[PDB]
């Protein structure tokens, strides 16, 4: 038998106090008034007594939305501490008004009335409290190192984090941004960015800051949604303190704001500047138009070079035409790259016709990269993540040019390639040019963003490359482990190349041999074993060491089971899970990426593709009027868009019953 | 670590099927076992350049069927010097049945098992990692074991 | 401009009729009574007038749960047709009572009050209507061919199917089975089975019959759940009209009823007859006990053979001990099968020691199979789906024995195997024995049901084999297509075996050749190409027919892309989808299969494993009392377990308001 | 005729098939309370 | 809402006809160039009403 008692005892109520609290709960005004008037004279009932749940008479009256009993208790001067917080959390406007006109707590000490109202996101109570001059303390820098911040963190790191989270919950309230904010959209953008940075910094409190940032982004998107005309939309997007605010939204990674259907419609209308009816056209018509504009890109470039002010000179400045011209230029460059591989004994030969036509494109690519670096800046250049591949391409092309020049000025004779040096400059130049061709042909992935059916796919692939990068670390660890083991076991039986059947040593011979004789060769053997191109007889030695052969073959089999069976299916499961997490947001991400791609063609700089590139207070008032209209519409829409309801209904019915019984 | 349990569950059935087919192929092929001297390079087994005697013994049959999962077992091992075409076809069809059961059925089945088991850990992955990392942190809170090897001796 | 009018016009109401209907809707009793009394004299208002929604005054009064206005309208003799159906569908007991005491329709003509009450599954109204002698028409046979059924189907196949579905919805009601049913559990079982058969037969109306059968199964499971003691449970399971009703539930595939935790507890208590505390034991203790009982299975079998009445004679009759003994016997059989492969030039040799010890096991297996066929019957034998593998094993073993006998009595000399005939009886016997060994070793899959961690897995694999069978048809179609094509292209260049390097022809040689020379060899080449064991040089001919070689290689590549890339990943997706559909029900399916496995060991027949096998009205009254208790408990539990509620609240408030205003 | 029957049946079936409800209930209760207090 | 829709259809009320999906009249292009947000919103509202 387990005895049950009250381990943490409290002060029980008397019979009269319990009767008074029950009368307050039932809403009987007459009995409560009589009890108060009698407590004034006899002092037999404590009006500030709690209940077994901790609520007092005032808290019970607030929870039941009984304004009459609330006012009756307030007129008798009951304890009122923290009652405003309970009235605000209950989201009852009349109670808040009555408390503005005049121990254990469910609210933390740092909670203030305005902060709690912002937490509740109730426009009425927030506006009530903002009518009075109320103020939220300013949060310090995300990485602030002042004496006050470190002192508060060392004294109490739980109180400090809780206070910061409460302040950022108050500031991130959509109703508190609709009011008391000069620019709600820019405030929402900055607040979302700062909350994302705090989520990055605060690891434990990450989900809350993430959801607050997402709430701010959704607030900005809904504010943009309330626009009802193109004039208002272009006033919003072009406000600067064109498309300045849209560029700011792109800077703060506001994907929901950018992917707005109206914003995307405006961007598409700007994108097809020359063609007014591109939206309603057949597939064959669009294909023929694109092919015709692409085949005429040198004519358009030359017309822009000669006279920019003409029917053909400024025709390339249109964003879609500019994109088509750049794509056609890159396609011709890749076609010449394909032609390049179509005497070969010359040591350091002069460049051929195809290479002489390739050189202008390489120079134009390098000049365009350095011009983008000089104009846009450094951070914008490194934020692209495609300028890395462009830098690799340009560096490899420059190395190819340098090695070609060196081999031309250091060699004159025509010696057959069979007796050339392994590190001959021509060979290194050819290898670097082949790698550069691979990279240049792979550079066409960035054009999948301009397509409707190839954009979300590319976004999904970019997002799934992160799971592959995560799996690559563990795969490489296992690979290094097994390579070290097999090398340690097999390096004793290394044989010279002359002893091999065809003077060939390694796994790239017809008969593979010395697969695990060195660390590098062991790494390559275990890499090629993933694809099955490593034969099983490589785990063999000429000596009759059957135990060593079996141990090596079993190491090989263990590596096969770990990589091909465990790691590969594990990576498949990882990618399968990661893809479903992008299925929903694929369209918004693609629209943001395509918006960036479109905005990249809106500038006057870089108009000519290679190789032709080497040859005012009314605004603020209009924006404020539009913002006022948007705020009104958004407040109305959000207003238009449990047991407490039934409890309020029961309280009303009981109060009406008691007053009818008293009247009759 | 949580997906290794599904692999351990699949390993039992895979090993049962492997033992079954190994016993069958051994029972069928152990009559045609040839000495190592008769082999082209005095090498007997599946680790030679020309694989031979792949199903001549239970151990060698197990290893041949293990390596057949990764495709490193050539098809001409299901051959005999005699003109027993029926026996050769029956052995090759046992081999093909084992291939279909393991590579096609069992492997995709294991993939589906791991795919289902991963989604069941997606939600609780953070809490499990935080518990494991808490244990790792508490392991370094003690005075014992302060000096790493070889300074501890 | 699109003009909008009333294409299907109706008869509009007058002002007085609309006012009367509005007074009925608002619940004002006085105005409605005055309107009725005035319509009696002046005949100015039609009391049977509809509304723009088709409802009359009586229907409006029923929908608002206004019993006073309902009775007032009934006393004035308003039209009452089909009002009982609306009162039943509304699930208002008082309205049904008032209508029992006394045009367009929302109910089909075949709907009757008792049928609609059964559809609503309302115990109160169903009992009300069953108090009166009410009757549901009997549905005919699922495959009935009488004149009435075919006549009704040919005259109106929509009315007939609807009537059948309504009748089966009425009969499958849990409340209508709680009442008016001698045995609710057996009725639920039979009804679920018949609804499943109808779902199989009625393809268009499949989901409805499936959900009705599932509802009946859940009703039976919940009736079993209401048991509160082991006595009641064993009374239910052992009722026969032991474990007779449990065997009936197993026969009707009642997986939810079988997998009941209490039923499974009783079955486990019966399963561990000898061990009372097997539930609370360590892993090592259970393992040692199982190993000890398995190593002593011949002693237990011999003790049962000599004296069944002893501490060891009847110790094997315990179900768990019997299962352990049979498993140990099969394990020893497989161990001897493994020993079997451990002079060989004898044509038709006599059996060795291992085969002489194997023969008793084979004879015992055959005798056990034929004894199961003779005892259980034919349908039960073919329902197992494992007796197919047992039949294959026994047929192959019998063929092995026959071929061994023939080779022994037809050959005496010792000729080396190299010069033996291709179809020598010894070779066929050895091949059949190897196939039999494969099948016998694969027979251990059926023992995974007895394990907790291996049972649901085996169920999932059995359920995923159906998707593989579905994919096999399309794979074989594509395989046959490409095999026919490659054969048609390549059969001209077939070369003799002597012309081959080692007198070897086919793909099983060291150098593969003639891979697509015949239909059979083409099928095998394309089969082995799935696993990559078919080399690429087989798509080559000695002649310089480069076009033919390229066309054949491209057929091969197309087949590779279709099978390995498309079909294989498609099958992976199929199995991945099919597995999640079994994840939820895996435990119940495993528990049903394990219950069947346990019940298989409850019989006296087949006690000895191979090779030792070849050497009363109180019951119904108790069951009825238990069933009455269960029905009461289930009705109470189901009773314990939208805009119409708010509409009823508003109607009550408005009626009270009007009556208060009239009184004052 | 068949289409008219179908339209009637569909309208009836669709008719047969939040805070504003509670607000309407509270409004009705408050109005009844005020009118009772005024009458008494 | 069937009741209110029928109420308003009792009076002769009329919804403007949407033009062709690929219409190229002067009115459509003028409305699209003047305000492409108001035009799309009006078309969507008309097609929500008709559907
Ligand atoms: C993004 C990351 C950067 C990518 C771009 C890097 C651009 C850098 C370009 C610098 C190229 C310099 C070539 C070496 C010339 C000097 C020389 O003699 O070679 C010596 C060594 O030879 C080598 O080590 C060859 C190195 C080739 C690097 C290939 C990078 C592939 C990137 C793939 C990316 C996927 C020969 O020795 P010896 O003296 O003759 O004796
Ligand atoms: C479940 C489905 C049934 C499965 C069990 C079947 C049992 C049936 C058993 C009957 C076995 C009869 C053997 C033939 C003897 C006659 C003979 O001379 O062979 C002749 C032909 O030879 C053949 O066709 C061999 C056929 C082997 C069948 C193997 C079945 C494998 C089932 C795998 C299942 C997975 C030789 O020709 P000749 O006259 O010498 O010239
Ligand atoms: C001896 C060795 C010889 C080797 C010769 C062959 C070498 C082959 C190398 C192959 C490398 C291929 C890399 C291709 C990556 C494609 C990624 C596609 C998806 C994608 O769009 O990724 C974008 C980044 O681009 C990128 O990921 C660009 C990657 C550049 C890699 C440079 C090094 C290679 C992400 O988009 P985003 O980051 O812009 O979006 C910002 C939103 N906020
Ligand atoms: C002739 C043969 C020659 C063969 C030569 C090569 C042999 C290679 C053998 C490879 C075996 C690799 C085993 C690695 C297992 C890695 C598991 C990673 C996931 C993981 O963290 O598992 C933890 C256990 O660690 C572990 O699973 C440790 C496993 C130790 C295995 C020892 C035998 C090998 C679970 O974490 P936790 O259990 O601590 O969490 C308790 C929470 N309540
Ligand atoms: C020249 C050719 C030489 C070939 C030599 C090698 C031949 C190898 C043949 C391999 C065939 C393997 C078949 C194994 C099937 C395993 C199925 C495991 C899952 C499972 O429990 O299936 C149960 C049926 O058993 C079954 O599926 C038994 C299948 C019997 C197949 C017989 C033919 C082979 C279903 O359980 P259940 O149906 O009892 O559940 C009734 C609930 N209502
Ligand atoms: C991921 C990070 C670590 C993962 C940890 C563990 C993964 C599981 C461990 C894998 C052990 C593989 C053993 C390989 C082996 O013993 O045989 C090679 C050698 C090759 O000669 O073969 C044998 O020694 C006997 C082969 C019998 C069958 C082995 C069955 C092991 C697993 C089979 C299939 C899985 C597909
Ligand atoms: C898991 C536990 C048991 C699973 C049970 C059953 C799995 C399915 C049974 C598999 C039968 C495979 C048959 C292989 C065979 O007959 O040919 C080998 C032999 C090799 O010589 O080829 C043939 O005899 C003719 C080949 C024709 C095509 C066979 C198609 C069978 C399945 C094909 C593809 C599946 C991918
Ligand atoms: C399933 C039922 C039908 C499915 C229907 C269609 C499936 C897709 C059609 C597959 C066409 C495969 C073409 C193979 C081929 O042309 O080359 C073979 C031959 C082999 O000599 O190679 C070529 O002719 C040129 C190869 C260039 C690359 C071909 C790319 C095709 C698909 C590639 C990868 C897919 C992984
Ligand atoms: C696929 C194999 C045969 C290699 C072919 C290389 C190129 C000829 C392909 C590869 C990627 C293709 C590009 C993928 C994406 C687009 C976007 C597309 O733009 C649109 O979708 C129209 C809508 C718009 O951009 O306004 C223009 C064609 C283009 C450049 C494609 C042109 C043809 C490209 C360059
Ligand atoms: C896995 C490789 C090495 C082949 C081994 C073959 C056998 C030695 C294995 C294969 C399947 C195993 C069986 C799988 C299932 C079970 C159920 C198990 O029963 C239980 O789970 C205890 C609970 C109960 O049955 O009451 C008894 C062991 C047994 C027969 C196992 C015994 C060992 C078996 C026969
Ligand atoms: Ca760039
Ligand atoms: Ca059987
Ligand atoms: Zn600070
Ligand atoms: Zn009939
Ligand atoms: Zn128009």
């Amino acid at each position: 038998r387990i005895p049950l008692q009250i381990v943490r005892a409290e002060t029980e109520l008397s019979a009269e106090e319990k009767a008074f609290l029950n009368a307050v709960e039932k809403g009987d005004y007459a009995t409560v008034k009589q009890a108060l008037q009698e407590a004034e004279i006899y002092y037999n009932v404590n009006i500030n007594c709690m209940d077994p749940l901790g609520r007092s008479a005032l808290l019970i009256a607030i929870e039941n939305e009984n304004l009459e009993i609330m006012e009756l208790l307030l007129n008798h001067s009951v304890y009122v501490g923290d009652a405003l917080l309970y009235a605000i959390r209950k989201e009852v406007v009349g109670a808040v008004e009555l408390l503005l006109s005049y121990q254990f707590s469910e609210f933390t000490p740092d909670i203030t009335p305005i902060m709690l109202a912002a937490h509740t996101n109730n426009y009425e109570i927030i506006k009530l409290l903002v009518q009075k001059r109320v103020t939220i303390p300013r949060p310090h820098q995300i990485r602030c190192n002042c004496v006050e911040c470190v002192s508060s963190s060392e004294v109490d790191s739980l109180r400090h984090s809780r206070s910061r989270l409460n302040i950022y919950k108050a500031l991130a309230s959509p109703s508190l941004i609709a009011l008391s904010s000069e620019d709600p959209i820019l405030t929402a953008f900055r607040l979302g960015w700062e909350l994302k940075e705090l989520s990055k910094v605060e690891n434990e409190f990450k989900a809350e800051y993430e959801e607050l940032s997402q709430q701010c982004k959704l607030f900005a998107k809904d504010l943009l949604d309330q626009a009802r005309s193109s004039r208002e939309l272009e006033i919003i997007l072009n406000h600067r303190d064109d498309l300045a605010k849209l560029k700011v939204a792109i800077k703060y990674h506001q994907k929901e704001f950018v992917a707005q259907p109206n914003c995307q419609q405006l961007l598409a209308t700007l994108w097809y500047d020359g063609f007014p009816g591109w939206r309603r056209k057949h597939w064959v018509v669009k294909l023929l138009t694109c092919m015709t504009i692409g085949f005429l890109f040198p004519m358009l470039s030359i017309a822009y070079l000669i006279s920019p002010r003409s029917n053909l000179g400024l025709f390339i400045k249109k964003p879609f035409i500019k994109f088509i011209c750049h794509t056609a230029s890159y396609l011709t460059f890749l076609f010449m790259l394909l032609l390049a591989s179509q005497d070969l004994h010359v040591q350091g030969p002069p460049p051929t016709v195809v290479e002489w036509m390739i050189l202008p494109w390489v120079l134009g690519f390098i000049w365009g990269e350095i011009k983008e670096m000089w104009d846009g800046g450094f951070t914008e250049y490194i934020h692209d993540w495609w300028n890395l591949m462009d830098f690799a391409m340009n560096s490899l092309y420059l190395a190819t040019i340098s090695l070609k020049i060196v081999a031309y000025v250091k060699y004159n004779g025509s010696r057959p390639r069979e007796e050339w040096e392994m590190w001959h400059p021509t060979l290194i130049a050819e290898a670097l040019f082949a790698i550069s061709n691979i990279l240049s042909s792979l550079r066409l992935i960035s054009l999948f963003t301009a397509n409707s059916h190839l954009g979300p796919l590319q976004i999904s692939l970019g997002r799934m490359l992160l799971d592959i990068l995560k799996f690559l670390f563990i795969y490489c660890l296992v690979l290094l482990a097994f390579a070290n083991g097999l090398n340690q076991l097999y390096f004793y039986y290394e044989t010279r190349a002359i002893d091999e059947p065809n003077n060939c040593k390694g796994i790239r011979c017809e008969k593979q041999n010395n697969a695990f004789s060195t660390l590098f060769e062991t790494l390559q053997s275990l890499f090629w074993s993933v694809f099955g191109l490593l034969n099983l007889y490589v785990t063999n030695v000429k000596a009759r060491h059957e135990f060593t052969e079996f141990v090596g073959a079993t190491m090989f089999g263990t590596y096969n089971v770990i990589s091909l069976v465990v790691l590969l299916n594990m990576l498949i499961a990882m990618m399968n899970n990661s893809y479903q997490l992008i299925a929903d947001h694929a369209d918004i991400e693609w629209k943001f990426a395509r918006t960036k791609l479109w905005m990249s063609y809106f500038d006057e700089g870089g108009t000519l593709p290679p190789p032709f590139n080497i040859i005012s207070l009314i605004q603020n008032q209009h924006y404020q009027e539009v913002i006022r209209n948007l705020v009104k519409r958004y407040v109305a829409a959000m207003i238009r868009n449990t047991e407490e309801n039934f409890k309020e209904l029961k309280q009303d019915i009981s109060s009406f019953r008691y007053e009818v019984l008293d009247l009759l």
